[PDB]
């Protein structure tokens, strides 16, 4: 039956390799420790990322897609390369037996993400795998990724048709993503040596609780740190919202969507401050302080209604997070993805790609994560706009706690 409501010893699914070792009513304690993990890696990963851009670029992820689809990648790894992820995704920092059990309780967290019935915003999430059709991969890995992520193995030809095959897996999702991710894999990433390609992909629309009225939304210039401008929307609003001003007078202001069940967090540095503190301060453990100091107040909403997208390699990040194996054609091992036994398998590059606009009635959010094993070592595009004065933007899950959306809006302007 649906793993939704199964346990652990309903179905033992059997990985490659084993690893080397209050809270919320209703809800399973491993899924919560999960959900601490994920959100554990979803901030130090901003912070490196945050630390490798121009602190007046916008940037714009899902930390969940992320995770799910390494996860994902987790199942054919072993060893070494095994041990790297676990760390470096925060997969160790949690008991032994939900280490030892990922794959089952992220199915579970992802059960309550996507599964939860009387839903008042829309939450869904789709994963895939994309395989050459001349091999031949292991039967119980494709039958684990489907039982659990739901991921089946659709065969493309990367052999002969390369390019083709990539822009099929593009279509798929954007078919999942309501057309709004429409090119995570770059041209040319995927080459005739290409084996595997694994895709995650989190779509989220949901409408405000307090909308704005459009006739209250103005227009004003956007001066960028370089001396332009741009026409900028600002949205108005004024009523009752949790918020808070903290430590060197940051502002931090909730917006929750219909429901309550998914909110967004704003945090606005001191008028005349850098981000750059906040950021680098960045743990799950503050980030909970401020909304647990968060009291519900009457107050003036200003915001501008806007669309950012940002896509980027996530190679160069993990490297630098822990993650060096994974990469290397020399030592990386993912013994469980193909029968032929084809222990030469390594992940040539990974991207991701995120989608965000706000307007008065809400805000949607696409993202996906594209993992291909064997392939083109590309470097993507080294440049993009800096603005000015970005604030930090959160589309979290109130009960679970989790960060579905993260990031920081640096040109509002569109
Ligand atoms: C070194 O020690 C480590 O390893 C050993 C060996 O494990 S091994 O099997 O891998 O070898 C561990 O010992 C095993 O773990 C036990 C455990 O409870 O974790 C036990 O697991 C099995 O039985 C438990 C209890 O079942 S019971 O229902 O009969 O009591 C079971 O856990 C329950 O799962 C429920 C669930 O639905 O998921 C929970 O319900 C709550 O959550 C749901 C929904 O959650 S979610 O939607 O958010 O996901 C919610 O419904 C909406 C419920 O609402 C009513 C919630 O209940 S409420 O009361 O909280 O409101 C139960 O409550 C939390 C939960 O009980 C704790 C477990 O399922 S699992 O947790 O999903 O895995 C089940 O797994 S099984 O498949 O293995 O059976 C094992 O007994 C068989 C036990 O093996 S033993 O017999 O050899 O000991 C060590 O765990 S522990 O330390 O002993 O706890 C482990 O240590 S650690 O990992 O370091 O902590
Ligand atoms: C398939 O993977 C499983 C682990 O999930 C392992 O038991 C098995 O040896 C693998 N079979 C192969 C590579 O043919
Ligand atoms: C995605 O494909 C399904 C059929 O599987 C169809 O319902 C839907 O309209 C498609 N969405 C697109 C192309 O955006």
């Amino acid at each position: 039956v649906d793993i939704c409501t199964a346990k652990p010893r309903d179905i033992p699914m059997n990985p490659m390799c084993i690893y080397r070792s209050k809270i919320p009513e209703a809800t399973n304690r491993r899924v919560w420790e999960l959900s601490k993990a994920n959100s554990r890696f979803a901030t130090t990963f901003y912070q490196h990322l945050a630390d490798s851009k121009n602190d007046n670029d916008n940037i714009f992820l899902s930390p969940l897609s992320i995770s799910t689809a390494f996860a994902m990648t987790k199942l054919g790894a072993c060893n070494d390369t095994l041990q790297q992820l676990m760390e470096v995704f925060k997969f160790d920092t949690i008991s032994e037996k939900t280490s030892d059990q990922i794959h089952f309780f992220f199915a579970k967290l992802n059960c309550r993400l996507y599964r939860k019935a009387n839903k008042s915003s829309k939450l869904v999430s789709a994963n895939r795998l994309f395989g050459d059709k001349s091999l031949t991969f292991n039967e119980t890995y494709q039958d684990i990724s489907e039982l659990v992520y739901g991921a089946k193995l659709q065969p493309l030809d990367f052999k002969e048709n390369a390019e083709q095959s990539r822009a099929a897996i593009n279509k798929w999702v954007s078919n999942k993503t309501e057309g709004r991710i429409t090119d995570v894999i770059p041209s040319e990433a995927i080459n005739e040596l290409t084996v595997l390609v694994l895709v995650n992909t989190i779509y989220f629309k949901g409408l405000w609780k307090s909308k704005f009225s459009p006739e209250n939304t103005r227009k004003e210039l956007f001066y960028k740190a370089d001396g332009e401008s741009c026409s900028a929307s600002m949205m108005y609003q004024e009523g009752k919202f949790r918020y808070r001003r903290v430590a060197e007078g940051t502002q931090v202001l909730e917006l929750p969507f219909k429901g309550d069940d998914i909110t967004m967090v704003l945090i606005l540095p001191k008028p005349e401050k850098s981000l750059a503190k906040v950021e680098k301060e960045l743990t799950p453990e503050v980030l909970q302080e401020w909304l647990d100091e968060l009291e519900e107040m009457m107050l003036v909403v200003h915001m501008p209604r806007f669309r950012i997208e940002d896509g980027f390699s996530l190679k160069e990040q993990l490297q630098d997070m822990g993650l060096v194996d994974l990469f290397s054609p020399e030592k990386s091992k993912l013994p469980g993805i193909v029968a032929e036994g084809r222990d030469d398998l390594y992940v040539s590059d990974a991207f991701h790609k995120a989608f965000l606009e706000v307007n008065e009635e809400g805000s949607e959010a696409a993202a996906s994560t594209a993992v291909v094993i064997a392939g083109r070592s590309l470097n993507p595009n080294r440049v993009t706009f800096k603005a000015n004065r970005p604030f930090l933007v959160f589309i979290r899950e109130v009960p679970l706690n989790t960060i579905i959306f993260m990031g920081r809006v640096a040109n509002p302007c569109v």
